[PDB]
DNA sequence: GCGACACAAACAC
DNA sequence: AGTGTTTGTGTCGC
């Protein structure tokens, strides 16, 4: 009824079929990591503007809500929120000396703004991209969002249980002792030790994630679930790392910019979930019909 | 099969 | 230790 596999940081993922057993919204056993994230491919090409040493870059992604391994498969529930993190790495690349250095794509070299992510929902058989949806913790009683692009600076993942404790979190003492973990404040460095032209301060705002967190997501209600054969229809979550550019032929969406004009999010690496089942508002796929 | 509303159970404090 | 919050899912009615 309950098959259980030790993650990396200790605590449990406890994967069940909602099919056949019922627990309760807020029981830790919700909380589990889902499937493992693979490359895709990548795009552009980043280097560092004086030396031309090629930033390498690793997205490192995970699901920490809304999908069990059933025998074999990945199953999600339509009606129900996943939690999908991620952050990137640069390995040849610390911190400190990232953000005060300057980065241009290799396409012909367009400056790198700030790096972002985003994250897409794909039928896995066809390519055709799904539209996803956020709620806030008031749900119903608040507004619905679509996932954004998310400005990051590279980070660590947090663990499983860090992601699961910060999940509900109000009190302000408590979010002081998360705050370092999932946001760099650029107002409270030291400006003398930067440059005009450094990659931190073309970030679009003071308050920069490390981590982008993309909670209480679901696939859009109006999404069919089965083929018309009533096969189940194969789902594939994205995340996609990009560079920001201002563009006053390689992969690249349109972004709402800053400053207001017609800003480029430049693909350089995109990973994704093997396929997904996703389960639809059906009777049978609760235990409430057995 | 979807939008809306309701109930309920563990969490956050 | 009690109050209000969050989120899986039961149900209505079109």
């Amino acid at each position: 009824v309950i098959l259980t596999q030790l993650n990396e940081d200790g605590t449990t993922s406890n994967y069940f079929d909602k099919r056949k057993l019922k627990i309760a919204p807020r029981s830790t056993l919700q909380f589990k990591v889902g499937p493992p994230f693979e490359l895709v491919r990548d795009y552009c090409p980043v280097v560092e503007s004086h030396t031309g040493r090629t930033l390498d870059l690793r997205i490192i992604p995970r699901i920490d809500r809304g999908f069990d391994h059933i025998d074999e498969e990945w199953v999600g529930y339509k009606r129900n929120y996943f939690t999908l993190v991620s952050t990137f790495e640069t390995a040849n690349c610390d911190l400190d000396t990232f953000l005060k250095s300057s980065f241009d794509l290799l396409v012909g070299r367009l400056r790198v703004q700030y790096f972002a992510i985003k994250i897409k929902a794909k039928n896995d058989d066809d390519d055709t991209e799904i539209n996803l949806v956020q709620h806030t913790a008031k749900r119903d009683k608040g507004p619905q969002f679509c996932p954004s692009v998310c400005p990051l600076v590279p980070s660590p993942l947090p663990k499983h249980q860090t992601i699961r404790e910060a999940s509900n979190v109000r009190n302000i003492t408590k979010m002081k002792k998360y705050d370092s973990t999932f946001y760099l404040h650029r107002d409270h460095v030291n400006y003398e030790e930067y440059g005009v032209d450094s990659l931190l301060f073309s970030y679009p705002e003071d308050s920069i994630q490390k981590v982008a967190r993309y909670e209480r997501v679901q696939f859009a209600s109006s999404i069919s679930v089965k083929k018309p054969s009533q096969q189940n229809k194969h789902f594939s979550l994205h995340v996609i790392l990009g560079a920001v550019v201002d563009p006053d032929g390689i992969p690249y969406d349109e972004l709402a910019l800053k400053n207001g004009s017609k800003g480029m999010f430049v693909y350089l690496q995109e990973m994704k979930t093997p396929p997904l089942i996703i389960r639809g508002r059906s009777p049978s796929n609760y235990a409430s019909s057995q």
